[PDB]
């Protein structure tokens, strides 16, 4: 039927069908368009108190709750999708990953290198596509597949 991991859903507020991907957690109104050895991705990480290392270049002691970190992720996605802010801008300013200094870019990578939820989402993204909130032991990610 649909690309890997996509399913149909119905908006609770509008009644209009939409599409949701249970690997990348992306959601969109439009029907998804139509695997490589490597993909290249950027990300924006929001860490929380249960992160494997609750520390980042932004904050020596990350104290926020997982729920709070999810709200922040949700707000960044909203501004990216509205065009109010660019992914690269928000990643540089707010990602709890050292890759913030590279606008979130992680470089290219294969299967087996990254945390599994991140890897699965990265490879199920089409080139140019952005994930919804992706959960790993590091925190909550927004993932942008660039290659
Ligand atoms: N941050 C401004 C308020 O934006 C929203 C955006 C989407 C859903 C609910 C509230």
């Amino acid at each position: 039927k649909l690309p890997p991991g996509w399913e149909k859903a119905m908006s609770r507020s509008s009644g209009r069908v939409y599409y949701f991907n249970h690997i990348t957690n992306a959601s969109q109104w439009e029907r998804p368009s139509g695997e490589p050895a490597r993909v290249r991705c950027s990300h924006l990480l929001v860490k929380h108190s249960q992160s494997r290392r609750p520390s980042s270049w932004r904050q020596e002691k990350i104290t926020r709750t997982k729920e709070e970190a999810l709200e922040l992720i949700n707000g960044y996605i909203q501004k990216i999708k509205s065009g109010e802010e660019d992914f690269e801008s928000l990643a540089s300013q707010f990602s709890d990953c050292s890759s913030a200094k590279a606008r979130g870019d992680l470089g290219a990578f294969s299967r087996g290198q990254m945390q599994k939820p991140f890897e699965d989402a990265s490879f199920a993204l089409r080139t140019g596509e952005m994930s919804g909130p992706v959960f790993t032991d590091s925190g909550i990610h927004i993932i942008l597949r660039t290659e």
